[PDB]
C-alpha cells in the first residue's frame, strides 16, 4: 500500500482537475483516480492509530470515512458518466470538506489530542499573538537602529546577527502562530497537509538553535579578542565574523533539515498554534530531541565557561600595575609577580626590564610585547556578551532540559499513537513561551548594557 499523504496528494492534485476541466471525460479519469486513492487510504494504517488493533472501533471509523469519502466519488463518478459536467463539478467540489474530515486530521504530523472545541476557543488569542510579536519586532528593529549609529567589530557582527535573527524568527513563526489563534488552531482553514506545519517545524529549529550557537560564538569573540592579543584588525575580522555567522545558520538549517530527512519528526503541538521536534520515545525522536538540547545546552555551557575566564581576565587585567601582554603566546607580563625564576623580582615594571629578556611562555624578546590598554569598549561588550548569556540561560536551558528529559523518559513520555500528557503539553508550551523571550530581550541587552545609557541614565540613584 500507498503512505495516507500521497493518497492526500492524489485526492488534491485531481480536486484541482476537475475544478478546472471543461468536460466530462477529463472529470470522469480525474475521479477515478480520485476513487483508487481513497480505496488505498483505506488500507493505510494512519501513525494516530498505530496501538489499535484494525477490528478496533478506532480503526473501522477510519476506513469508514473512506467508504464515504468512496461513496461521494462514485455519487459524482455516476454524474460524469452521465455527462452532467457542471454536476459533477459540483459534487466533487464537497469532497474539499470531506478530505478534511478523512484525511488531513490522519496526516503525519497530526498526533492524538484531548483538547476540546471548548478549551480551543478561550486558548485562541491571534491578538494577543499579535501585540508579543509586533513588541519582538520593534525591541529588534530598535536594537538595528542603535547599531545603525554605533557601526566594525567582530562582535557587533554576531550581535547584528543575532538581532537579525530573532526579527526574522519572531516575523517568520509569529505569522504561523497568530494565523493559526485566529483561525482557532484548524491547521486546514490556514494550510491543508503537513507542509506548513513541516516548514514550521524547520523554521523552529533554525530560529532555536541559532540565537543559541551565535551567543556562543559571541562568548568565543570574547574569549578569543580578551585571552588573545587586543588586534582588531576590522573589515577581515568582520568578514571572518559574517561567515561564522552564516555557517551558523548553514548549521542550524542542517539540523532543522534531519525530520524532512527521517531523523526525528515535525508534528503539531499543542495548543495546535505551532509545529516542533516529536517528543517521542521513537529512536530518531530521541536523537534528534537529544541533537537539539545537547547542541543548545553545550552553546550555552561553553558560553559560561569562556565568559567567566574572559572576565576573569579583564578583572585582573584592567586592575593594578601596567600590564603587556606578549603578541606571541598571549602570555600577560605582570609587574605584580615579575618572572623571578629569570631574575625579574616582584614589582618590576615593564619599562625596567632589560632587552636580553624574553617572555618566558614562548622565548620571544620584549619588542613583541604589547601594552594591555583599558578600553570601556570590552567592558561594554563582555556585558551585552554575558547579558546574552544570561538571557539564554534564563530562558533556553529549561526547554533544552525538559526536550532531553521527555526524549529520555524511563516509562516512554509518549504513547505509541504519538499521544502526551496535558500537564507535559502545558510543560512545553510553557518553556516554549519562556523560550520566545530570549528572541525579545537580546535585542534589549544591546538597547540597555551600553555606556551610554550608564551616562544618560545616572542621576536617577
Ligand atoms: C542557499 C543555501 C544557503 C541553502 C538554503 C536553501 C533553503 C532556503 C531551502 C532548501 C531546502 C528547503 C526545504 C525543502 C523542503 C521543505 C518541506 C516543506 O514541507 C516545507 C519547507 C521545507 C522545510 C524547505 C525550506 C527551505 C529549504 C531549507
Ligand atoms: O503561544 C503559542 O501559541 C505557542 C507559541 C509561542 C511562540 C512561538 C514562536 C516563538 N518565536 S521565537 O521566539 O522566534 C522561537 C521560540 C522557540 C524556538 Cl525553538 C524557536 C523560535 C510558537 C508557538
Ligand atoms: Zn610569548
Amino acid at each position: 500500500p500507498a503512505d495516507l499523504e500521497d493518497n492526500w496528494e492524489t485526492l488534491n492534485d485531481n480536486l484541482k482537475v476537475i475544478e478546472k476541466a471543461d468536460n466530462a471525460a477529463q472529470v470522469k479519469d480525474a475521479l477515478t483516480k480520485m476513487r483508487a486513492a481513497a480505496l488505498d487510504a483505506q488500507k493505510a494504517t494512519p501513525p494516530k492509530l498505530e496501538d489499535k488493533s484494525p477490528d478496533s472501533p478506532e480503526m473501522k471509523d477510519f476506513r469508514h470515512g473512506f467508504d464515504i469519502l468512496v461513496g461521494q466519488i462514485d455519487d459524482a463518478l455516476k454524474l460524469a458518466n452521465e455527462g452532467k459536467v457542471k454536476e459533477a463539478q459540483a459534487a466533487a467540489e464537497q469532497l474539499k470538506t470531506t478530505r478534511n474530515a478523512y484525511i488531513q486530521k490522519y496526516l503525519p504530523c497530526f498526533r492524538p489530542t484531548n483538547i476540546t472545541l471548548e478549551e480551543r476557543r478561550l486558548i485562541a488569542s491571534p491578538w494577543f499573538a499579535a501585540s508579543f510579536c509586533v513588541v519582538g519586532l520593534a525591541s529588534n528593529l530598535l536594537a538595528l537602529s542603535v547599531l545603525a549609529g554605533a557601526r566594525r567589530s567582530s562582535f557587533l557582527t554576531f550581535l547584528c546577527g543575532l538581532v537579525l535573527t530573532d526579527f526574522l524568527g519572531l516575523l517568520v513563526t509569529g505569522t504561523i502562530v497568530v494565523s493559526q489563534h485566529a483561525a482557532l488552531f484548524e491547521w486546514h482553514a490556514v494550510d491543508p497537509g503537513c507542509r506548513l506545519c513541516r516548514f514550521m517545524g524547520v523554521v523552529m529549529i533554525f530560529f532555536g538553535l541559532s540565537p543559541l550557537l551565535l551567543g556562543a560564538a559571541m562568548a568565543s569573540e570574547r574569549y578569543l579578542g580578551i585571552t588573545r592579543p587586543f588586534s582588531r584588525p576590522a573589515v577581515a575580522s568582520q568578514r571572518r565574523a559574517w561567515a561564522t555567522v552564516g555557517l551558523v545558520w548553514a548549521a542550524a538549517l542542517a539540523l532543522g533539515l534531519l525530520p524532512l530527512l527521517g531523523v526525528g519528526r515535525y508534528t503539531v503541538q499543542y495548543p495546535g498554534s505551532w509545529c516542533f521536534l516529536t517528543l517521542g520515545a521513537e529512536s530518531g525522536d530521541v536523537a534528534f530531541g537529544l541533537l537539539f538540547s545537547m547542541l543548545g545546552g553545550l552553546s550555552v555551557g561553553l558560553s559560561f565557561l569562556l565568559n567567566t575566564v574572559s572576565v576573569a581576565t579583564l578583572c585582573h587585567v584592567y586592575h593594578g600595575m601596567k600590564k603587556y601582554t606578549c603578541t606571541v603566546c598571549g602570555y600577560i607580563y605582570n609587574p605584580e609577580d615579575g618572572d623571578p625564576d629569570n631574575g625579574v623580582n616582584p614589582g618590576t615594571d615593564f619599562k625596567d626590564i632589560p632587552d636580553d629578556w624574553v617572555c618566558p611562555l614562548c622565548g620571544v624578546g620584549k619588542d613583541q610585547f604589547e601594552e594591555v590598554e583599558e578600553r570601556d569598549s570590552e567592558v561594554e561588550m563582555m556585558a551585552q556578551a554575558l547579558g546574552i548569556m544570561v538571557v539564554a540561560s534564563v530562558c533556553w536551558l529549561p526547554l533544552l532540559v525538559f526536550i532531553a528529559q521527555t526524549v529520555l523518559r524511563n516509562p516512554p513520555a509518549m504513547s505509541p499513537a504519538g499521544q502526551l500528557s496535558r500537564t507535559t503539553e502545558k510543560e512545553l508550551l510553557i518553556y516554549l513561551r519562556v523560550a520566545t523571550w530570549n528572541q525579545i530581550l537580546d535585542p534589549w541587552v544591546y538597547i540597555l548594557f551600553r555606556r551610554a545609557v550608564l551616562r544618560r541614565l545616572q542621576p536617577r540613584l
